[PDB]
């Protein structure tokens, strides 16, 4: 039934750009259980451009290889917007954007293998509280090392602090999806690495973090 470890790793590694533990990944694969596979979604975009076809390609590949892949929406921090301003996304505005990436990606998955979830879905009964347990778990000085923060800060253009608080929301999203394994782009790396990072400070065994090309 499941195919050895050794060639579905064989079928995850190519055409991926880093594979955060490998020992990790083959450990989980030898496993020989349904992998928790989440890709994450900003819901702002009309819709996705022809450069996620790789990432989707892989996600294919997981669910081929008998994982089950959770396709998540990231509208929880895309609806809140500012206190009485440019205003956030209405749901009226998620639900449409959502149904036409479902449209398009499910040109490649299979709709009955495939979990399409929105993270407001834990995160709507998250409370104050819960969020600052949440922010104690990384210092100031590990954010400001992301790329677009680093240049930001250097050329001396404000960084609002809430958005030190937007990768705590993905990397608690895999500790709510129980995720194996995490999929985004080349450029996604710290991010993806939150999540590897929290879970660990939860009790959760880590995540496995992969990067493709994303055109």
């Amino acid at each position: 039934h499941h195919l050895p470890a050794e060639e579905q790793l064989a079928l995850i590694q190519r055409g991926t750009h880093e594979i955060i533990s490998e020992e990790d990944l083959l450990k989980k694969l030898k496993e020989n259980r349904p992998l928790k596979i989440k890709a994450g979604f900003d819901p702002t975009a009309p819709d996705l451009h022809l450069g996620h076809t790789v990432l989707i390609n892989k996600l294919k590949t997981f669910q081929d290889l008998g994982h089950e892949v959770t396709f998540l929406i990231g509208d929880y921090t895309a609806m809140i917007g500012d206190p009485t301003t440019r205003p956030p996304l209405s749901r009226e505005q998620v639900e449409a954007n959502a149904k036409t990436y479902q449209e398009q990606v499910f040109k490649i998955l299979d709709p009955n293998k495939t979990k399409v979830r929105f993270n407001s879905e834990w995160f709507n009964q998250k409370s104050a509280a819960d969020l600052i347990q949440l922010a104690s778990q990384q210092t100031v000085s590990r954010m400001l090392e992301r790329d677009d923060f680093t240049k930001r800060y250097n050329n001396h253009q404000p960084i609002a602090i809430h958005e030190f608080l937007y990768p705590l929301v993905q990397g608690y999203d895999s500790i709510a999806l129980e995720a194996d394994v995490e999929l985004g782009g080349t450029d996604q790396t710290f991010n993806l690495l939150m999540g590897r990072t929290l879970q660990s400070r939860y009790g959760q065994e880590s995540q496995v973090c992969i990067t493709v090309p994303i055109l």
